């Protein structure tokens, strides 16, 4: 079937990519980077992130596979020495799906995040009213906020004190960035985990310009009226050829390998 | 139908209890503390916790209601001035259900937790191997561990840095208590959120005696071979007469009321 | 003696300033904003911060006084209703001194901080080697670092998990901003408190452009070779007319007033 | 001069101890475990802790030396292969001194801590009023409190989120253990660093029985009226034969060796 391979760009990844293409030439496989059914990423989680956003409009029709040429990644969880076996097994697997985060920015633009979406100020103080399902929950003062997908909880969310969620749980997690807490300003402090169909809305107080990130991309948005967070109805699909449990991936990346 | 009322024991709660019993006498309502269909708790979350464990063998046949004579509780979320209206509406509501945590202690005893279950040492050093779905995840050294239900995340779990989970998510959350982290000992540090059907097993390394807590109860267990944590198949059922959202309960308890 | 008064700029502060000037006119007091011996700040800690940096070249010859027209500040710890008494007592007090932080940026520029100095990347990843007294301590990956003065520990340092230090201790405190910690990248995690004469040096790894903040000021520095942190030999001097203990100031600002 | 050697008790430490005693026999050195001038500890920091408390009444007359038969310790910072060189150099060094923590328990007993002193409840809820220099600072609700010496900040204090203090700073650090924070109960949250001559006093609210730890020792104290913390006037003295900086010790123990 139709496939394509993106590469980190270094010598190691490009030649691993050329070898798999050559290996795919021995099977009924058509290279196509317009409408592929299989997207293979060779590099790190950053390369996989780019591969995801390159084809975020055909998620229901693509099974992703990640190969790590360097250290173990959470999305690129195949060793390079397994590419030939990967080519073989891919020629003739099941699919597992991870939840995604929908970000809506009204002034309206919508973005999909595999890891997380963050909001920071354009330079001055960051102050937003946090609204959960249309009820005002808190007025946040600090450096910013981060809304994480389950699989994204091992990334930026983890460094901010958030919990690690198993990707089978359809949820999003909001964590604070250096929140001010005194007698007058008050935030919840704890990370918040929201289920499907809950809407978290960030609304300006004085400044209306925000630096909004979605995975690796970060754009300054001007005259923002609202930022809306919710678990996406779309999901990313992985091709699994064996058992690599998420908690084992966490152990291999953080405890020891 | 059959009902009963437990009380904090102070003058305020006992006389609120006697007034509701008198109010129930004007309706087709039978007091029965053996097989009640409605269990009303008057006091704080501690009183509600006791009411829960008093009838933990008839959870599928009981709808709980909590009344707070003091400050707002997460389970006792009815003001005392609403008892007469509560009696009326209860005479003729829907049910919402929260997940529970199953704790298995092998030497075998099983316990149900509405808030959380914690493990600490019997005095010496606390060292356990943490096993997730039969794979060894980490060797924990520290003061102890805490496995929290969703509704329990606002309690002990919150004070340990855990995330607040909406009770619609069937999950459990494990948080660390003063874990040692240096070149030789290594824990994940972050809280871990587990879905249904994941089993977390704590296993001794040297000392086999542990102080195990389940909600308010805390018992020293001797010659422990394993402690097993998993989301319970049983659920607690609340009688809801109006909308009091969980995130609003969080806001009222922690931000301001 | 010579004095001057800076104001927040609102109607409340300007008219409090005009009343104190009028009150000072009844005494042997000369207004002079070039070489004052007494600098009075009317507003918040931000106004006091500006008053400090306005005269940072005559610190050994100035006693600062802060008046808070809004909430209690840590530097502006005089209520507006005490200005007349303040004018009187100032006409005829002792001095207490707080440590300051010296920041050296080599490409060489030196800055003095009353609260803290922070380092962040110019957009990309922030990676610096942390060198303590010429020995390499760690390679930091994350959002940035913050070096705080003692009196500054109640400000940005506090929101990042740092400890509150009594200003009698001549020290500086380094805290991390969302540090990455996995199998490959490793930071200390804990805040670090350094005594006088210890030098903490930040040194680039790839990117050489950093956004460096000093109190309220924040400037993008290009082609940085090193950022050096050390407890300053200069100190800020406060005019004290009564006992307002630091721990009481902490209690009034964070516990309740 | 007079000396003695304490041992971990394993085969490795006992025979290292016998070899150094034999090596000391070739010099003008007298073994004496009653009034030694040099106390050598062979084992880990736990062995050194025991050696410290064994001679805590002759601290002004003893220079301590620690040898680690296992991993690197913060007090036992000499490799076993250097014992012969240690014997030689000790035969003919300077002294460095670290601050200590004085704990007073009134009902009156006083204890000295090299690492820290902690307070927990006897089983029920732990509630204490925290008083700093006779002013009431906070009412603490939680699992307990920990007051750490500077060199103790790398131990229990570190696991509780406290800052690492260089031992040249004469100070103590108070950190919280799972403090409850909601609308009604409020603690400072941040670690507190106190200078010399500041007195921190813990005072009961309901329960008067506390489990008080001092380094490795932990005793249940009954009918406590007050627990007083302050930087001790006594200091521990180390024999230094070379430069092993504290920050290097921190790096070797926590970053990598
Ligand atoms: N302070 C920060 N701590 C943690 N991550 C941060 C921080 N700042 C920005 N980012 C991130 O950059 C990302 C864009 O680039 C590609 C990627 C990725 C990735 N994804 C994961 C994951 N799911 N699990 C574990 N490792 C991961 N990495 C690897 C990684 C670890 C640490 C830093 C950067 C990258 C964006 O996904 C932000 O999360
Ligand atoms: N350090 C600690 N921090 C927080 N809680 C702790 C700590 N130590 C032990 N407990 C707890 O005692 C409980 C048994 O008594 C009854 C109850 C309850 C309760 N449940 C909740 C809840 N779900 N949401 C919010 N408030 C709650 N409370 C009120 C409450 C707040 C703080 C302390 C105690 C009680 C057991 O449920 C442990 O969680
Ligand atoms: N996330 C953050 N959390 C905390 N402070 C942050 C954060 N981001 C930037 N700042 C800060 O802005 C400052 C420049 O403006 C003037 C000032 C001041 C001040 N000084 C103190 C103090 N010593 N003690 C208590 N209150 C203080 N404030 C008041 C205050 C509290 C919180 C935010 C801003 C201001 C600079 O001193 C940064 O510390
Ligand atoms: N959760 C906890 N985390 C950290 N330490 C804890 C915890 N619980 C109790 N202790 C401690 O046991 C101690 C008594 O035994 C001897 C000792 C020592 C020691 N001293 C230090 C130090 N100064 N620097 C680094 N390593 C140290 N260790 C080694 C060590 C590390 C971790 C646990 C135990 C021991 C007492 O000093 C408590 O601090």
């Amino acid at each position: 079937m139709k496939y394509m391979i993106t590469s980190k760009g270094d010598e190691k990844s490009d030649l691993l990519r050329l070898n798999m293409i050559a290996g795919f030439g021995e099977y009924d496989m058509e290279y196509d980077d317009v409408e592929p059914e299989i997207v293979i990423s060779i590099g790190g989680d950053g390369t996989f992130l780019s591969a995801f956003h390159q084809y975020e409009e055909r998620l229901d029709e693509i099974a992703f596979i990640g190969i790590h040429t360097g250290h173990l990644g959470f999305y690129a969880d195949w060793r390079p020495a397994e590419a030939d076996k990967l080519v073989k097994l891919l020629a003739k697997y099941q699919k597992v799906s991870y939840p995604l985060l929908k970000t809506t920015v009204k002034y309206e633009a919508t973005y999909l995040a595999l890891n997380e979406s963050t909001v920071k100020s354009s330079g001055g103080p960051f102050v937003v009213d946090v609204v959960i399902n249309d009820i005002h929950f808190e007025r946040f003062r600090g450096d910013g906020l981060c809304m994480s997908t389950p699989s994204g909880t091992t990334a930026y969310n983890k460094s901010l004190g958030g919990a690690l969620m198993h990707p089978s749980i359809e949820a999003m997690q909001l964590t604070e960035m250096a929140s001010i807490n005194n007698r007058v300003y008050r935030t919840i402090g704890s990370p918040l985990v929201f289920p499907k169909h809950h809407v978290v809305s960030l609304q300006p107080v004085n400044d209306k310009d925000f630096q909004i990130s979605v995975d690796h991309l970060s754009i300054l948005h001007r005259d923002v009226q609202e930022i809306r967070y919710e678990v996406s109805a779309k999901k990313i699909h992985f091709a699994r050829f064996r058992s690599f449990p998420f908690w084992r991936r966490v152990h291999d990346s953080f405890i020891e390998d």
